[PDB]
């Protein structure tokens, strides 16, 4: 039988066109997806053209950064003690900067504070070969085989062209492209306890074999890292989930700009992972956590309580 919940489904389509609307946008997706076995568990896309979660390719922009960071916690590249310099800085004529200058971050406040200079710097510890690899085990250019007409394989440059400047801006999401459900696919790795899933259209009874990316340990660190960007002083509040601990990743890309929040929740053990996308927003904000924020909130707390989930920490 179909993995597709028709409840979440409802919600996801409803609350997305609310938002595309409200923000006076051209188009937008959503994923939601079973965060321990990787069936999808609703897939929206307005106007209904076509299946634009599986055949357009997107910059993912701050939304791969916690990949970066998982890479350099377990290749033991840097540690959760580390004080990074994440001063601005340029490679030739082209800038390094986040939007605000901070002096020293650790992994958390690079994570909290979607830190360019700090996760550009935790890339530049592996050589491009090594990156260009991680890129591909994560399937960026590997075609889901969806079954959709028009299915996208993303974009991830052959390493031997790239320029220094270049495997830095990857890191924080510019210069490779790969579609939403692609990216979604990419947090099961991070949700289930570093094994990264092969996702599926079917109800799985048990989580299929999947492919090890990262430690346990590392990838349950770095969901706790992410929970700071939706609480107080991160740039994710926009998805707090009342009751439930989030962990999330907030985005905006350039085409004119493309916001996205991508998520999961419970953070401590992930049941749902919910992504969504606004393409081209001219009204009332442009960024991925005031945009996609609000619609990912909605969503996510809709599907928790559609799943039977309960909080895990009292109501506000």
């Amino acid at each position: 039988m179909l993995s597709l919940d028709q409840r979440i489904q409802t919600l996801a389509y409803e609350e997305l066109n609310k938002a595309v609307e409200y923000h006076q946008a051209k188009a937008g997706t959503v994923v939601v997806l079973d965060a321990r076995t990787g069936e999808i568990l609703a897939l929206a896309n307005t106007p209904g053209g076509r299946n634009r979660a599986v055949t357009d390719m997107i910059e993912p922009g701050a939304a791969i950064k916690p990949f970066v960071i998982a890479k350099a916690l377990d290749a033991g590249k840097t540690d959760l003690n580390e004080r990074l310099n994440t001063q601005p800085y340029k490679i030739g004529p082209s800038p390094v900067r986040d939007t605000h200058v901070y002096p020293s971050l650790d992994v958390r406040g690079i994570m909290q504070k979607s830190s360019n200079v700090g996760t550009s710097k935790l890339s530049a510890r592996f050589g491009a070969e090594e990156m260009y690899d991680f890129y591909h085990e994560l399937g960026i250019g590997v075609r889901m085989h969806s079954g959709f007409p028009g299915e996208t394989a993303g974009l991830l440059r052959n390493w031997r062209r790239w320029r220094p400047i270049e495997q830095a801006t990857m890191s924080f999401g510019y210069g490779l492209q790969l579609s939403l459900l692609q990216l979604a696919r990419a947090y099961t790795a991070l949700t289930h306890d570093g094994v990264l899933l092969p996702l599926s259209f079917e109800k799985q009874a048990v989580a299929p074999q999947g492919k090890r990316i990262f430690k346990e340990s590392t990838a349950r660190e770095v969901r706790n890292l992410m929970v700071s960007v939706t609480e107080p002083g991160g740039t994710g509040t926009a998805g707090a989930v009342d009751g439930f601990d989030v962990g999330a990743k907030t985005g905006t890309a350039r085409k004119k700009h493309v916001a996205t929040f991508i998520g999961f929740a419970p953070a401590k053990n992930p049941r749902v992972i919910v992504a969504v996308t606004i393409d081209e927003p001219t009204a009332h904000g442009y960024y991925g956590g005031v945009v996609a924020g609000p619609p990912f909130k909605k969503i996510m707390g809709g599907s928790l309580n559609i799943l039977g989930i309960s909080p895990t920490k009292p109501l506000t």
